[PDB]
């Protein structure tokens, strides 16, 4: 079943947003499938945002997010990558839908509070670079024969 | 004053998430004015869904509908048939927006958590079909001289 | 930094949705700066919204808004002119978006929950109207540098 890479940013963290964002992913109908809090080393945050090294914004990026730890998760159901992206919100969070996490968390656009795969692919590359396998538990539960035909 | 039919599906009722859906309907400002858990019977589901008879969904439909109970609805407001479906989200859960129920609790389109009704109508013909109006109350609240002018 | 009007409308007072409607305002980021719980001077009414004085809505708009207590408040955040209107949604209830304040929790354009200044501005103007400034405190609080760059 499809899979995306998500990730909880360290401004959701420094303001105790975790339980909040994961609980609009979990009811959502979306299985957390890997998980895990960690402090971003430099080169890892270089490599996943490698595509945003001539920006106006990149130097920021990268301090940001290895300014504080972030909860990295895979994350597993039909769609998953464009659902997550839609309950996410768009990338300004003054923009993003109310009822997403960006539109009602998020104020400005470089502290947007979660990062989303992009598209099938970006997440997967997104999901082998930040997990190993034996990371990823796979696992049945009983509301998935709710979910889908 | 306009009512429309409501139904929490068996997937939100196998998901239980009755309370949660009741009250995105209750806190929006909308009456409940009859509701009841049933199993939907055969021929009811079949007469519910009768224009849907040749579609390719159709017997998936009859099915899931009839696989475990509903929570059926009447619920009462100005405007009630288009304030339920603007509530309710667009019928593909991955496109219905962010703060719909579709939109937050809603994976596949064949699995959308609540049926409403689409018309003045269709409303209504359904709650004649689901109920009789001994089963439906009438009753004034508190509320109602803030809801309205 | 940028501020806003915000009034928490007699409607909202009535149904008890004060700590709801505030709650969406704070976990979005915004910074409650000045706060009142206040019964609306039928003057001041009048002044706050000279601009609808010829609308058909008008005399309806000065009766309910001066019909129990409102809770006036001027909120801070970088574009929070436009932030708190994107949270608080279209005018009509029944077009707000789902996820925002009136789109969950109002039912008609003349009992939609809450007002917010519609530009910086009327903003602010609304501010100047409503609050001395001995009213309006300022102070950092510990998530703004989680909230900007
Ligand atoms: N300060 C600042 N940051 C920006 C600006 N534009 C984009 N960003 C940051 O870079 C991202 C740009 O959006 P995308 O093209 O989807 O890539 P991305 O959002 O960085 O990827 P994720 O944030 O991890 O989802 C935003 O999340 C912001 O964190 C900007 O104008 N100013
Ligand atoms: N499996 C599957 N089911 C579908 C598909 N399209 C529609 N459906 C189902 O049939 C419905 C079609 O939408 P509508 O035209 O509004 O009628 P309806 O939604 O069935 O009526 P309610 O579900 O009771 O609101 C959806 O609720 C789905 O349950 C599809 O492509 N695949
Ligand atoms: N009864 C009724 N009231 C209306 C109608 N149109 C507008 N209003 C009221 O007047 C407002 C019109 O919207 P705006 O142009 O943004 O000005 P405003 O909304 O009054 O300002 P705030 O309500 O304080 O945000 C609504 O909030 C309603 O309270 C209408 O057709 N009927
Ligand atoms: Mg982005
Ligand atoms: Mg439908
Ligand atoms: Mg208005």
């Amino acid at each position: 079943m499809e899979r995306t890479f998500l990730m909880i940013k360290p401004d959701a963290v420094q303001r105790n947003l975790i339980g909040e964002v994961i609980s609009r992913i979990e009811r959502k109908g979306l299985k957390l499938v890997g998980g895990k809090l960690m402090q971003v080393p430099m080169e890892l945050a270089e490599t996943h945002y490698g595509e945003h090294q001539g920006k106006p914004f990149y130097n920021d990026l990268i301090s940001f997010i290895t300014s504080a730890p972030v909860f990295a998760m895979v994350v597993e159901g039909e769609d998953a990558v464009n659902v997550s992206r839609h309950i996410i919100g768009s990338t300004n969070p003054s923009e993003a839908s109310p009822g997403s996490i960006r539109g009602d968390l998020g104020l400005t656009v470089g502290r947007n509070i979660i990062h989303g795969s992009d598209s099938l692919e970006s997440a997967e590359r997104e999901i082998n670079l930040w997990f190993n396998e034996n990371e990823i538990t796979s696992y049945a539960s009983p509301r998935d024969a709710w979910l889908y035909e």
